[PDB]
């Protein structure tokens, strides 16, 4: 029956309410109780505050009217305002004190996710204050989670007037009884209740959610921890840079602040960072999530040497040159992780800081060809399989859905061993035709990867493994250097290929290395443990990259 | 005969040379003359400094070797180093003191422009210092102007070794006598001279340029002021954002720092900002140059109301939402200028600051339909011509090269009046079939616009003029507000349509308005007077947007 949920902002999605601050200021300053609220409401429908809420005037224009209203209320109550009495001040402090009320947002999310239409309905203002950006950020964070945000000052109408409710019902394409509306102000619910909307008077958050649960019949309170925000591909800004004539790089870009360049592994995609992108943007970074060379919408030339580490690094440098970035933070996973260490080693001036998921830094052995070194560790055998052009391509392209569903699995869901892959004659020889869906991924997400890899297949991606000798020789030029820029190594407990112990000597070459460690985390770190990855990255960025 | 020019960096393209600082430090600190230079050169080809210049070790690793070398030189000269003696300190100060030597760069540019291949050949290091970004910026600014930058630490070879010269000749695809090489160090010229290169020992900049001029036969010294750096379309990062299902916006993106969104007028393109984009990036801004709705690679739906100012503004807001920008600076010219004022009026929270070229802010008259207001000013008659769907499209599309060559003219080159356009029956009725090329634009630049407008023609662009009544009604909601965010109005003396006097009352509605004024500047402000536009914008950004 209920098909939509509408949330007030002040006192419902954002806390403390600002009327909250009018009460406290009065008391703090020992004024007559409600004086500030009387000055605020003065003139009712024709007073300064309604003009503000309707968008007739801006917040900077209203500030001095509210002042006058405060003088008038104080003369009529026969008191004096203190020296230094400042409406601008009180409101600045009140607006910056209000934060997102997380459990209300998470209930709104859950309702959206079971197919509700959701909106925010708020009496708010055109904010031209010096400090306006703080509230602009808050509104951006909330708004991306709802179908509509309706602001009194944008539509020229205010709660409790009945026209904003008709405007509400009409934007929702729903009828009065299909709608629940939560607000902390009883007067605002009245007209909704009159048209026959379910309404909830919001005092403490928990009781409201209990009423919302009872009325919608969906579980909202005490729900398990939700995933971080993911990305919809078609809502992202997509960027394209030609680094040389045959070769363009594609990337998805979100956020502002220091540039952070995310470099995925094999066989992945910018989308492998879907859970990191909004979190790092929200944390104040400019995220740039690559399709690396060979993948997705980046170019995929056929030749093997287009994919040696030297060329790949030079082209990441060109990518920065053409974007006009003197530096970025480089964060890599798997093959991308190897590449970011080599960026730190060959272009420290271009790298603000470097971090790797799973891939350790282990200096080349100048007395052992890497092809030989690889034979000494049974879990790397899959790399030998990858050598012969064509063999891995045929298997991996043969059925794309099967390929990614077989690969993208949590550590207890595995369907293949990386073990005697050559002997067995394939990565999938003893795995199902139709694997079950890992808990880590939805069917839709698998089909994103399938559609990406339909553009170029596995030749470019596999070529990353086809330059052993060439990479070894390049790496050897670097054996006298150390990595002395800010660096983070994140190991994953249950990565049975890129095992945490392989990283054990990294402090020899990177003396100031910082670490995180994720327990119960397989090879696909970002989607296995997105919440922990986000927390470890954001903390290290804020302390070392800022 | 000469086909290439090679410039050293330290002491040639960048000044003061850092050997410069070794001399001064010695004297400042009353040490034995040359002690610091001896410590620096110690061990010659096998000493610490060569390892550094070859890329074997990083700058942070070399610092303490140089220290040791300074202790050793001082004991052998029988003196003591002062308390607080700091190699890191001296070098930090020396590196940040060096700036681009502008007249050498401009000579290099001119030589490139007459078809020389140009390169930088430098002994330099892998720079992992905390403060590395300063030099990274300097190298980015220089490098974008040359065919090659060859660094000793990237190629594993050093001047004066003869292999870097062979590596040089081979990268240039030229022979010894086709090459001029400028360096401030005589030893470096020797091997070039041995292979038969022209060389120039660089002491004072002017004498070197006089030698370079004499030898190349091109005028380099006392040349007129050059244009700002322009943009090559295919070297830019191109971004695409879907703001709603039928509609994507394209933009070119360069630089990092506060987002600055450039909004061109009619009938233009992101490319109309070609001279501003590198300058604002170089000044520390993140430039976003739009194709506005209806143009270039942005969507161009056919319906008129898709182009009213309300819709256009809402979609610029969505563009910010999807890019994750809580604000941008909005700078507009012509129609883009009108739009940025309306962004300031309806979304101040999203606008960090607002500036307009040519387009004034004049509040709507609520007692006169704008269609009528327009009839009262003969220079706006071209807007009436634009009203009837199809009529202007047929004329403007009929011959694209003629259209833009007729429009894009400096103030003394005009070939049409905006005067009785309806009566005459066309914008071009009394103008040439094949106009001559304005001094403002090359043939290639005209053909960029021609190819852009081949994608969608003039329907979307002309529709910006087709919502008078709708825009008037929207604007009237704003008649109580003022613009109180930071704002800049730049008038152009010889814009005979958007005349400077039309802006005269703007302080009534924008009390803190700042101004610039450009003399001898027609309607096409950015390409008419790019140098002055850049200076006025960069100065106002640095003081009000930062
Ligand atoms: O394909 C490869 C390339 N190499 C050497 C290399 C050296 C330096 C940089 C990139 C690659 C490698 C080294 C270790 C494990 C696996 C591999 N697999
Ligand atoms: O096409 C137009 C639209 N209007 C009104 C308008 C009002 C507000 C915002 C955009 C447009 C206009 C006003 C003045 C000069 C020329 C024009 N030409
Ligand atoms: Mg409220
Ligand atoms: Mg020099």
């Amino acid at each position: 029956t209920l098909r939509a949920a509408v949330f007030d902002l002040d006192g419902v999605l954002a806390l403390p309410a600002v009327f909250g601050v009018l009460g406290r200021t009065e008391e703090a300053l020992a004024l007559p109780r409600g004086l500030l609220n009387d000055a605020f409401q003065k003139g009712g429908p024709e007073g300064a505050t309604t003009r503000l809420m309707k968008g007739e005037i801006t917040l900077s224009q209203w500030i001095p009217l509210m002042e006058e209203n405060c003088r008038k209320c104080s003369e009529t109550a026969k008191v004096c305002l203190p020296k230094n009495f400042s409406i601008k001040e009180i409101f600045d402090k009140a607006i910056s004190a209000r934060k997102i009320n997380r459990p209300m947002l998470q209930a709104a999310l859950m309702l959206r996710k079971k197919g509700f239409t959701t909106a925010i309905l708020t009496n708010t203002w055109l904010d031209d204050r010096a400090e306006r950006d703080g509230l602009a950020q808050l509104m951006c964070e909330l708004k991306m989670h709802f179908d509509f945000l309706i602001e009194s000052c944008q539509v020229g109408m205010v709660k409790p007037e009945p026209q904003i409710y008709k405007f509400l019902l009409d934007t929702l394409k729903a009828s009065p009884s299909e709608v629940v509306f939560l607000d902390d102000i009883g007067a605002n619910l009245k007209p909704a209740r009159d048209l026959g909307m379910v309404t909830i008077l919001v005092q403490d958050t928990d009781t409201a959610l209990k009423e919302l649960e009872k009325v919608t019949g969906i579980q909202l309170l005490n729900t398990p921890a939700p995933l971080p925000t993911s990305c919809n591909p078609s809502d992202m800004s997509h960027g394209y840079v030609t680094v040389k004539p045959r070769v363009r790089l594609h990337f998805v870009e979100l956020g502002s602040g220091p540039a952070v360049c995310l470099c995925h592994g094999f066989p992945e995609s910018w989308y492998s960072w879907r859970y990191q992108i909004p979190a790092l943007a929200q944390a104040g970074y400019r995220v740039l999530a690559m399709d690396m060379k060979g993948y997705g919408e980046s170019s995929a030339p056929p030749e093997i040497e287009e994919y040696c580490m030297e060329v790949l690094c030079k082209e990441m440098v060109t990518f920065l040159d053409k974007l006009g970035l003197s530096q970025a933070v480089f964060i890599g996973h798997d093959w991308g992780g190897m590449l970011v260490w080599y960026m730190a080693l060959f272009y420290p001036e271009r790298v603000r800081a470097v971090a790797s998921l799973n891939t350790p830094f282990i200096p080349a052995n100048p007395n052992m060809s890497p092809l030989e070194s690889i034979k000494a560790n049974p879990v790397f055998d899959y790399q030998l399989y990858f050598q012969e052009p064509g063999v891995a391509e045929a298997e991996l392209e043969q059925n794309l859905s099967r390929t990614f569903k077989s690969l993208f699995r949590a550590s207890d869901e595995s369907v293949l061993s990386m073990h005697k892959v050559c002997e067995a004659g394939g990565l999938f020889v003893n795995s199902p035709e139709e694997p079950s869906l890992s808990r880590m991924v939805t069917e839709e997400e698998i089909q994103f990867y399938v559609q990406q890899f339909k553009k170029s297949g596995f030749r470019g991606p596999l070529n990353w493994y086809r330059n052993m000798e060439r990479n070894w020789k390049w790496a050897c030029k670097s054996l006298g250097r150390k990595i002395l820029i800010p660096a983070l190594m994140v190991t994953a407990e249950k990565d049975f290929v890129l095992v945490p112990q392989m990283s054990q000597h990294m402090e020899d070459w990177i003396p100031h290395l910082k670490r995180g460690h994720i327990e119960d985390c397989g090879h696909w770190t970002q989607m296995d443990k997105p919440t922990e990855v986000n927390q470890i990255l954001i903390k290290w960025l804020d302390s070392d990259a800022r």
